[PDB]
């Protein structure tokens, strides 16, 4: 047959975590 | 002889979200 | 003769950032 294609791009970075808890109080 | 080149493989898997931020400050 | 086979998956993305630090309290 013909050889294997090239591999497949890379995924799409994930997104950033949410934003963390409130902090303390002072 | 052989055929042509296969066509492209499958974009990859998205990437996990990361994680939670840290906590904020003390008031 | 055939075409070839398609192309090995590509690797996944990077896990993405933490995330910002919350507000103050």
């Amino acid at each position: 047959p013909g050889p294997p294609g090239p591999p497949g791009e890379k995924g799409s970075p994930g997104a950033q975590g949410p934003p963390g808890p409130p902090g303390p109080p002072g």
